């Protein structure tokens, strides 16, 4: 899940794999969790 | 939890919301859902 695949970033930082090898997956990332915290909030903004 | 989104989603449907902000939501969360499985699978082939 999203969860599992933050700590898994994790588990490979901890590894020794470095920003230039993980930066492409780090940004992916990032960009679906802002993309979900976006769709929660168009939630919010119907119910308001 | 994305089945939990799914279902604020429809709730919302049966509740009479935008039928058509909430299709573009639906829309919007299938396409997050093909990029997190496919970051999940490039994760899987570093083995760690």
């Amino acid at each position: 899940g999203l969860c599992a695949l933050r700590s898994e970033l994790q588990a490979l930082r901890r590894e020794g794999f470095s920003p230039e090898e993980l930066a492409a997956l780090e940004s992916e990332l990032q960009a679906l969790e802002r993309e979900l915290a976006a769709l929660r909030s168009e939630l919010q903004a119907l119910r308001g």
